RNA sequence: UCAGGGAACUGAAACAUCUCAGUACCUGAAGGAGAAGAAAGAGAAUUCGAUUCCGUUAGUAGCGGCGAGCGAACCCGGAU
RNA sequence: UGUUAUGGCGUGCCUAUUGAAGCAUGAGCCGGCGACUUAGACCUGACGUGCGAGCUUAAGUUGAAAAACGGAGGCGGAGC
RNA sequence: AACCGAACCUGGAGAUAGCUAGUUCUCCCCGAAAUGUAUUGAGGUACAGCCUCGGAUGUUGACCAUGUCCUGUAGAGCACUCACAAGGCUAAAACCUUAUGAAACUCCGAAGGGGCACGCGUUUAGUCCGGGAGUGAGGCUGCGAGAGCUAACUUCCGUAGCCGAGAGGGAAACAACCCAGACCAUCAGCUAAGGUCCCUAAAUGAUCGCUCAGUGGUUAAGGAUGUGUCGUCGCAUAGACAGCCAGGAGGUUGGCUUAGAAGCAGCCACCCUUCAAAGAGUGCGUAAUAGCUCACUGGUCGAGUGACGAUGCGCCGAAAAUGAUCGGGGCUCAAGUGAUCUACCGAAGCUAUGGAUUCAACUCGCGAAGCGAGUUGUCUGGUAGGGGAGCGUUCAGUCCGCGGAGAAGCCAUACCGGAAGGAGUGGUGGAGCCGACUGAAGUGCGGAUGCCGGCAUGAGU
RNA sequence: UCCCAAAAUGUAACGGAGGCGCCCAAAGGUCACCUCAAGACGGUUGGAAAUCGUCUGUAGAGCGCAAAGGUAGAAGGUGGCUUGACUGCGAGACUGACACGUCGAGCAGGGAGGAAACUCGGGCUUAGUGAACCGGUGGUACCGUGUGGAAGGGCCAUCGAUCAACGGAUAAAAGUUACCCCGGGGAUAACAGGCUGAUCUCCCCCGAGAGUCCAUAUCGGCGGGGAGGUUUGGCACCUCGAUGUCGGCUCGUCGCAUCCUGGGGCUGAAGAAGGUCCCAAGGGUUGGGCUGUUCGCCCAUUAAAGCGGCACGCGAGCUG
RNA sequence: CACCCCCGUGCCCAUAGCACUGUGGAACCACCCCACCCCAUGCCGAACUGGGUCGUGAAACACAGCAGCGCCAAUGAUACUCGGACCGCAGGGUCCCGGAAAAGUCGGUCAGCGCGGGGGUU
């Protein structure tokens, strides 16, 4: 997987915002090459919604 | 400075004990200073040895609706 | 630099508030005055200095266009 | 002795004031709370929760996954408790069939949640000792409940988010809604939400439709041959529907009831006969009559017609007080609305170039850490509060000095520094005075119906 | 103790229900044993249940009280013997801001019941409680201000508390102020405004039925759907360093759910006079008696003598 | 576990329970018999208990058949819901994404697994 955060965090859950901390972002716009293992998988996926899941 | 008489606000988050204080104030007497003073004493060593003042002991002993809070003296050092 | 025209944008300040342009408080304007300090050998901690398993003096004493002397006493040093 | 439910002056006295007001220089780092429990407590205190600073530990913190255990709400169900509908049955209860409702019912029972382990993963915190706090009036919204009229910018709890302490774009305007978290500079760039007729930036864009209402741009029960699209009967050139000419029956004023009611106030049925036909009957009508048409029948024409379901958009139902409107202009030859595609505008978001700060690792300078600089990365909204570095004012000690060809103070200015602030030059002034290090402070102001003084407004009233 | 509480815990309200301030020498410890409610059939005073008997019987009963969980291989129901309804402790946890509170293996001293394993430091559990201060009683020998005693004190145990406004301001305590005073608050009231609309006002839907007959000329049971914001209120948002309060008088102005004039449909409309609904606010809408009144009642008239809004319009305009 | 059955005691603890039916007897079990006292029923040795045949298998029991009742219980579709995204003034409601019941239906079964002792296969 490949993401790419574009979504505020603002007006977000607080897991959505921790999720967002862990998977490494800091500003939307951001991104990182990432890693296809089931904690990670969840971790994507539990933000779904804010990242830009590439492919 | 001593003496005769002597508050309350206030504290204790109320209040009557107690606190504020024997302070504030009134009055009497006196001097340059007073007051105190030569032991029917303090202390626990069979010790010190008139009075007063500073240090310390001690915020200890203790007092206290044992609450708020109040608070010695001996010893020892020094003025004399 | 000064002044100005037109355009865009634009809800004094403070206080008190859940919320102030606020038809909520304060204030006419300027100048000057105007508010977290001082003390206690008090407690407690940070930083720093001197000594260091030891560390200090208080009152006073004598000198002072200067500061030494002064261990009475206090703090470490055994707890329950 | 010009304001007596207790005179006036001085004094205790800076009474107390858990209350109100005020609280003065700068830049930088973090950064709350409006909760729980107790309180003669409820706009106040204590403790904890939450902040900061130091020291320690130094990944235990975060998230997401796998594993395991626990929980009974939602739903459901009716096997118990209570309630409840149709029927049977029986000498009403239980019993049986059919049928139901439950916050305080449960045979059942998720989603989710929570504890513990590990981390198979990616993160970046946690914890403990100690100094300093502040906070203990919250608010709106969504979702789940109670309270309340399933009223309220209502009230009380749970839970998420934002405001509070949050600027920026959008929603006309507008705390909290939507998109987004502001280290500083830049006439640079790409986007979010929202938007792209003109008032403002950008397609009056493209394709297939919908509504004529200005719906759009203030509600409903309900009403209606207003349109669009799907479904059902239906009934039908062997010539219907609507229209037209003509007909319309005999029993029977059907029996019943009535003061009577003869297809039509109300009980009972709704059969017979002829026929091509014509039903004891539509509605109107009288005191019943009567009269007027219908269903059933033929020609004349010649193609469809008729009635319920659904849905899409729209019409009526839709009346309030200063003068109207969707923000306005104006819009149907869409700037309205359903679906679809693409381009552009659009924030202080993301990006670009430049620079500063924060913390960290990497370098060296140094006889030490500590501190300076240099890199790389990182950070840098902010109210109460905590922490850091500094500016300025007087006084004092010390150093270098300065001044009548002229000090301080005053006045002007396009310079300097990251700020507090500093300097240069000129004018005024007429005598004391800068800079530097260190020490002490009655040390910095717009607020206090502040104090003293001066001068304004009302007004030439 | 139930429900609210949103399946962990916790969680408010002047939200919905209900109990406690005890009780038991045995309703305890231990050791044995029995097992319930209830229906049916059949049986004596009985006759409804109840006593006896026989089948069925997850218990639909019981458990001292309120409920919930729990429970029959018993915590349910009898009898024997005992006292643990003990002392000295207490690993480890639950729970609380603290202070309290709760559960608890194991150790010792001594015991109780059982043949024995073993069980026993109160009762199936969850309410039956109250710091500390001051004092009472039994015990103990720690202090005891020169010494030894003694008073007194301390340590153990234990009694005294609707201090229940139940974490309790004192040993000891009620009302009144319109004679009032100060500090504050729009944190919280009365006026008005705001939000809401139960209530109030008006409109529409259905149509039983009244209307000789005929539901709709009129009127409309029961029940339903909306509007307005003029009532009484609910809430408590600005205002308590001041938003003057009822009525009148003067001055007006606006809405329309029109009182009168104007135009219409239907009528159960002959004409005259009315009723009713639709359209329509241009203008107009009298003077008096009673009452502060607003209202309303009445006199005498009128085309009519409308209903509301503007801080229940208008006090820096007057009245009072 | 050579084949069997019987008795005791487990795991498991209703898809292993009930009922209806049949099988078993002198190995085992039970009924049955007497029981003054050991010990005993708040009256009854019914039950506890002591001493034993016969007789029986009727009862109780064991086993076997059966599924009429119990108990078990799919799938499919649904209820509901974590997450995302919307609607209606409101009561309430919807789309996408996973999770996913309860009831009922199909059908499932009247267990299965141990240890030990006894007696049989004339
Ligand atoms: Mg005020
Ligand atoms: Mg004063
Ligand atoms: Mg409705
Ligand atoms: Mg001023
Ligand atoms: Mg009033
Ligand atoms: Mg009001
Ligand atoms: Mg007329
Ligand atoms: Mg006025
Ligand atoms: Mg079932
Ligand atoms: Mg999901
Ligand atoms: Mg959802
Ligand atoms: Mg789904």
């Amino acid at each position: 997987m490949k993401i790419k955060l574009v979504r505020s965090v603002i007006g977000r859950p607080g897991n959505q915002v921790k999720t967002v901390q862990a998977l490494g972002l800091r500003k939307i716009g951001d991104s990182r090459e990432v890693s296809d293992t089931p904690a990670v998988r969840g971790m994507v996926k539990t933000v779904k919604h804010l990242l830009e899941v590439q492919e």
